[PDB]
């Protein structure tokens, strides 16, 4: 589980929305594993605007902090879930890592921010879904 909270929106996977991020919806996209819904408090995260490929991520299934190398945002195949049929997931960055479904909404911080959520795993990889190209957060 995890979110971002930025200005008045609320980032989360878009398989762990719940009712009241669906009735207060500003935006999702199932390709990419998002959405964002309103919020009435203000949030103050701060969203990267970079193209770092190194970060930190937080593993809940580890309690721990891992520095990680990840691939720009592209277009991966992600296996089937319970969630979705297998396909492709876009704007996805992988790393080598630890990754347990319980473990998506982690965040992926660079030095100027927040870069994505974790959305993927297993097989050794981590995947995370980028919000770095979504410049409407900060307004
Ligand atoms: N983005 C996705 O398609 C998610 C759907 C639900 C799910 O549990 N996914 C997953 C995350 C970590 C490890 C194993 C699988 C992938
Ligand atoms: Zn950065």
């Amino acid at each position: 589980s995890g979110a971002i909270y930025v200005g008045n929106y609320r980032v989360v996977n878009r398989h762990l929305a719940t009712h009241n991020d669906w009735a207060n919806l500003v935006w999702e996209d199932s390709s990419r594993d998002l959405l964002v819904s309103s919020t009435t408090a203000q949030g103050c995260d701060t969203i990267a605007r970079c193209d770092c490929q190194t970060g930190v991520y937080y593993c809940s299934s580890r309690r721990k902090h891992y520095p990680v190398s990840f691939s720009k945002p592209s277009l991966i195949f992600v296996e089937a879930s319970e969630y979705y049929p297998a396909r492709y997931q876009s704007h996805l960055m992988l790393a080598v890592g630890h990754s347990e479904p319980g473990d998506c909404g982690g965040i992926l911080r660079c030095q100027h921010g927040v870069v994505g959520i974790v959305s993927t795993g297993g097989n050794g990889l981590v995947g995370f879904a980028d919000v770095r190209d979504l410049l409407w957060l900060d307004e």
